[PDB]
């Protein structure tokens, strides 16, 4: 499969976060959140926010301790705000594996996601479950079949992999 490796430094990121019982639950909701953060004009708002450390707005999947599966709708953004209302997180620095699904939104990035979950089934030692990995959404039309959503899964010792030597 196809993926670039790309690497982040810690960041600051600026959002609202939800968080649902499972995976499955997730998929079933998500969709809902975005509706939802759109109609309130969240999305509106967080746009104008980012600093542009990363080009595009975040959905982080993020492990929660007790099993359960948080969602959080985001963009990198300064830490001088008042920012009283959102939710605020630190994304730790790592290395990842980047893939791009192309097609309209969200079912491109459904069937591409199912296809590196596998692909990524190869790299247990490599992979970091407890860290969260996201979907970053670029401006353009989500309806083109023609549109790029990448998707970043967290990585550690990626190197050392015997597929690489
Ligand atoms: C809920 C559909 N929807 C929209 C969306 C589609 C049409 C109008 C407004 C939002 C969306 C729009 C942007 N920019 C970025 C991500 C998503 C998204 C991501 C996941 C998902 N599961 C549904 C999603």
């Amino acid at each position: 499969m196809e993926y670039q490796l790309q690497q982040l430094a810690s960041l600051t990121l600026v959002g609202i976060k939800e968080t649902y019982e499972n995976g499955r639950q997730a998929q079933q909701h998500i969709a809902g959140f975005w509706q939802r953060c759109y109609q309130e004009g969240v999305i509106a708002d967080l746009q104008l926010k980012n600093n542009g450390d990363l080009a595009g707005i975040l959905g982080l999947c993020i492990p929660e301790l007790d099993g359960k599966m948080s969602y959080m709708i985001a963009v990198t953004g300064d830490n001088s705000a008042d920012i009283a209302k959102y939710d605020v997180i630190t994304l730790a620095s790592s290395k990842y594996m980047v893939f791009e699904a192309q097609g309209a939104v969200p079912k491109a990035v459904q069937q591409k996601m199912e296809e590196v979950h596998h692909y990524i089934h190869q790299y247990q030692a490599n992979t970091v479950k407890s860290a969260p990995f996201f979907e970053l959404y670029q401006d353009g039309d989500t309806t083109s079949e023609k549109y790029i959503t990448e998707i970043w899964m967290p990585v550690k010792g990626l190197e050392h992999h015997h597929h690489h030597h």
